[PDB]
Order: structure tokens, then sequence, then C-alpha cells
């Protein structure tokens, strides 16, 4: 489907943070937190693809894009972040820092 792929490819670059997430996912929550506590929210957005027909689709796309099929799946400016926990590594480790202080999103 070329259509699901457009679609995923638009949240992913019309959103500085794009975020694929499913219902009632505490690793999801807990990224978006990490996430808002950047204050983040203004350029972020979250997609639920557990509500959506074409999961099945969108998680194999995520992985031809990012090596997992799982969510939560985090792009900042189209740059692969990956999960929680690789988000968790880049924050702790100042990485996450730099990227946002790169995009002006972070003084």
């Amino acid at each position: 489907s070329e259509a699901v792929k457009k679609w995923v490819n638009k949240i992913i670059e019309e959103n500085i943070i794009a975020v694929f997430a499913k219902t009632e996912c505490p690793y999801c929550i807990k990224a978006i937190s990490i996430l808002k506590g950047y204050n983040l929210n203004s350029h972020m957005h979250v997609e639920n693809i557990e509500k959506n027909p074409d999961m099945a689709n969108i998680q194999a796309y995520l992985k031809e894009l990012t090596g997992k099929s799982s969510v939560p799946r985090i792009f900042i400016n189209k740059d692969v972040v990956g999960g929680c926990d690789d988000l968790v590594k880049e924050n702790d480790e100042g990485k996450l820092k730099e990227r946002l202080q790169k995009l002006g999103l972070v003084n």
C-alpha cells in the first residue's frame, strides 16, 4: 500500500516530534510524558495506530523504517530515535537535549 506509507510519511514529515503509540501502553505513556516534559507539545503528534484498520500495515512500515514493529516508535525531525528505551538512553546521556537544541526547541 502506497496509501499507508504516504499516511505514515505525512505524520513523520509534518510534525517535528512524531510518536506512534497504542491504547493503554505504559511505555508509550512514559515516552510521551518524557517528551512533554521538554515542553514539546506544540511540535508533537501522537498517533494511536491500534485504533486504525491498518495497524499491521503501519507496524510493518515502521519496522521497514526503524528495525522494529513495536510501539512506541519515535521520530524527531524525521530521524529515528526508536522506542521508549532508546529515548531513556538519549535523555540520560544528553543526546536528546542536544537533538532538541539543534532544532531550537529547547534553549
